[PDB]
DNA sequence: AAATTTGTTTGAACTTTGAGCAAATTT
DNA sequence: AAATTTGCTCAAAGTTCAAACAAATTT
């Protein structure tokens, strides 16, 4: 048959193991690195934005790098991440990608 | 001056930060790389699903459990984050 | 000159929100 | 015993959507 890809090595970076050997970890651990690295240099101040504050930081570079795939056509773009083609437009103008 | 980031390892052996958002290019570049025009559907319903998990998988564990002080301190809802932990299952 | 995409608008479908309250749980 | 948090449900506020369709651009 194939071999099974969970969802988890969908989207996967590289990294350096005890042996320097390069493996492919999964992008949710980016995600919980950043965050574990995020509270510890926290030190009990306030925060009350943190979805927005991620969410800006990963809808970013999927606009980029969609954009860069259909080499600017916003229709492919929209229909691609399966979003309205207005909302896509939306965000750009949010980032200032248009 | 940027808050979300994460640590890399050069040859020389140093270690050094860099933005999340330079990993999350990684991965698309590499998820696009790897297609052959096949065609893809749910890119944003992807990408989401695998940020909001960790993103939710952290807080409740540095909000030891609080449902209140989560929400609060993600700048959503205290009913959108029920639904957000049904939507994967860490009730 | 043909097809496809942009840039808009419209209204309807959906989602998030703030508040309210009893009941359960933590302090 | 007091304070806070859960689990719910209403409504209003806000976002996403598909569909139009001329006007611009690309095949």
């Amino acid at each position: 048959m194939f071999e099974q890809r969970v969802n988890s090595d969908v989207l996967t970076v590289s990294t350096v193991n005890s042996q320097d050997q390069v493996t492919q970890k999964p992008l949710r651990d980016s995600v919980k690195q950043a965050l574990k690295n995020y509270f510890a240099q926290l030190n009990g101040q306030d925060v009350n934005d943190l979805y927005e504050l991620v969410l800006a930081e990963v809808e970013q570079p999927l606009l980029d790098m969609v954009m860069q795939y259909t080499r600017g056509n916003q229709t492919r773009a929209a229909l691609m991440m399966g979003i309205n083609r207005g909302t896509l437009r939306k965000k750009l103008k949010k980032y200032g990608m248009n």
